[PDB]
């Protein structure tokens, strides 16, 4: 039995030990919905209330990324650099992929702070159009009922890609990268959900999407800095200034 089937194992099992919020208890808190009173305390709480809550819950979200990401196969043997052009390119737009485990679009809320809430809980932070732009990412791709599988396989794609500029051992990135894009596509042809393939999202979207999220962060950043429980130095020396 092949290298490729443990692979799968091995980015699951990374993915099951990192992916911070379970589907189940997600799944059965969809009726655990925030009231109006409880909504309009959150609107009426402090814009820079808002950003260092959201920006502390980001922050734990991009570590457990990091987290998955030490754990798949050959990431650890990369040069250091390359790691860092890696999970700075693409650990954000893991954790807007991830989002839509949390999210759903039956009433368009997602799970925050314990309760689902839909956008206009974030009213205070002024961003509705891009806060907007990413309930409705998370909408399109929660019509693809990602398993938990199909999200480990896709969310190591989203990393492992030896395009991102600047990175120094091209070809090592090359190797992860093809064993990954097997794993994946072995595993959707042995589950019958090759058809999810034509369905992802644009690669483009989701860098677009993730760029004008994180200059948004990076404003907020410079505007009112936040204590960061920083695990990662050389990431978080590429991130925050
Ligand atoms: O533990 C560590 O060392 C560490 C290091 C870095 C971390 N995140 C950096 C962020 C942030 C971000 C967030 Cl999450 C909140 C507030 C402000 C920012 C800002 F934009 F300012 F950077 N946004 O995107 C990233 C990112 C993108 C790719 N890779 C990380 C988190 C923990
Ligand atoms: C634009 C701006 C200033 C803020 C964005 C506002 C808002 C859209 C952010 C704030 C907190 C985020 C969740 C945090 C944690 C998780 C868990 C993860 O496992 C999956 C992702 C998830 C649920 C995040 C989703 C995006 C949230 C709600």
């Amino acid at each position: 039995l092949t290298e490729i089937e443990h692979l799968v194992q091995s980015v699951c099992k990374s993915y099951r030990e990192t992916c911070q919020l379970r589907l189940e208890d997600l799944l059965r808190q969809r009726s655990n919905i925030f009231s109006r009173e409880e909504v309009t305390g959150y609107q009426r709480k402090s814009m820079w209330e808002m950003w260092e809550r959201c920006a502390h819950h980001l922050t734990e979200a991009i570590q457990y990324v990091v987290e998955f990401a030490k754990r798949l196969s050959g990431f650890m043997e990369l040069c250091q650099n390359d790691q860092i052009v890696l999970l700075k390119a693409g650990a954000m737009e893991v954790v807007l992929v991830r989002m839509c485990r949390a999210y759903n679009a039956d009433n368009r809320t997602v799970f925050f702070e314990g309760k689902y809430g839909g956008m206009e809980l974030f009213r205070a932070l002024g961003c509705s159009e891009l806060i907007s732009s990413i309930f409705d990412f998370s909408h399109s791709l929660s019509a693809l009922h990602f398993s938990e599988d199909e999200i480990a396989l896709y969310t190591a794609l989203v990393l492992i890609n030896a395009h991102r500029p600047g990175l120094q051992e091209k070809r090592k990135v090359e190797q992860l990268q093809y064993n990954l894009e097997l794993a994946f596509h072995h595993h959707l042809h042995k589950t019958h959900r090759q058809s999810i393939l034509a369905k992802l999202p644009p690669k483009g979207k989701l860098r677009s999407l993730c760029s004008q999220h994180v200059e948004r962060l990076q404003i907020f950043q410079h505007l009112h800095p936040i204590v960061v429980q920083a695990a990662f130095p050389p990431l978080y020396k590429e991130l925050f200034s």
